[PDB]
């Protein structure tokens, strides 16, 4: 899987309140986090399905 799938989720310094998904490699699962709208890192998807497709393919 890509290395970014091993990244912790990054809320960043933004004040937005957006539900995003990251691949939690420790858990072997997609998980929700609160993204602030600025400076997203790569492990950051709109849906668990998108996070899983990138990181647990296939």
């Amino acid at each position: 899987r890509p290395a970014f799938c091993l990244e912790p989720p990054y809320a960043g310094p933004g004040k937005a309140r957006i539900i995003r998904y990251f691949y939690n490699a420790a858990a072997g699962a997609a998980q929700t986090f609160v993204y602030g709208g600025v400076r997203a890192k790569r492990n950051n998807f709109a849906s668990a399905a998108d996070a899983l497709a990138a990181c647990a393919a296939a």
